[PDB]
């Protein structure tokens, strides 16, 4: 649960992430598979990078990064009201790519560093603390789909 003015934080925040989505995404999951290397395990097409140079060097992976932050902004521009759209999402990462609920916990971590690192200075004590509740929120509605499905 979060206030109005906790919202608009998230949505002032996510504008940075609008104006270069692609290279915002290619860094979370950067951050994601050098920081947590058994999550890159999960991808059949992006088992097969070795080295970041690869990873960073990679169109495939820019573009998935595109694909999975334009999902989580859709969810938070719904300021919390968003169960047509993270039923699908967490049906299919428990059920599909059996994704656990700690690797939503990896990058829920990774997308903070990379907005301090992306925008240092610039990503305040108060958008960090809104950002965090933000992606808890997302988490925590997921991790209740998982328990009704049973899936660890
Ligand atoms: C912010 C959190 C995330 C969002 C919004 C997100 C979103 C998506 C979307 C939109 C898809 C494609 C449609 C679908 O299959 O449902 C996708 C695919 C996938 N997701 Fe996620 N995802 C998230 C986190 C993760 C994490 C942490 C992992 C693994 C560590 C992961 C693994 C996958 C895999 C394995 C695919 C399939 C890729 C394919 O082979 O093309 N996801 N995700």
């Amino acid at each position: 649960g979060l206030s109005d003015g906790e919202w608009q934080q998230v949505l002032n925040v996510w504008g940075k992430v609008e104006a270069d989505i692609a290279g915002h995404g290619q860094e979370v999951l950067i951050r994601l598979f050098t920081g947590h290397p058994e999550t890159l395990e999960k991808f059949d097409k992006f088992k097969h990078l070795k080295t970041e140079a690869e990873m960073k060097a990679s169109e495939d992976l820019k573009k998935h990064g595109t694909v999975v932050l334009t999902a989580l902004g859709g969810i938070l521009k719904k300021k919390g009201h968003h169960e047509a759209e993270l039923k699908p999402l967490a049906q299919s990462h428990a059920t599909k790519h059996k994704i656990p609920i700690k690797y939503l916990e990896f990058i829920s971590d990774a997308i903070i560093h990379v907005l301090h690192s992306k925008h240092p200075g610039d990503f305040g004590a108060d958008a960090q603390g809104a950002m965090t509740k933000a992606l808890e929120l997302f988490r925590n509605d997921i991790a209740a789909k998982y328990k009704e499905l049973g899936f660890q």
